[PDB]
């Protein structure tokens, strides 16, 4: 349709069609979103490098923010 709650339409939570949420779903994409839903707080959205930490899911977001 004209919104999507996905970017790409090969994604699977989204219909093609609608572009948009078929299942009992929350989201689509994002870094914090798995499982077309939004994953627990403390798990890992990123793997850092070098001296980096790692970032974590909210909890309150499809995407990551920064560490929490």
């Amino acid at each position: 349709g004209k919104e999507c709650d996905c970017s790409s339409p090969e994604n699977p939570c989204c219909d093609a069609a609608t572009c948009k949420l078929r299942p009992g779903a929350q989201c689509g994409e994002g870094l914090c979103c798995e499982q077309c839903k939004f994953s627990r707080a403390g798990k890992i959205c990123r793997i850092p490098r070098g001296d980096m930490p790692d970032d974590r899911c909210t909890g309150q977001s499809a995407d990551c923010p920064r560490y929490h």
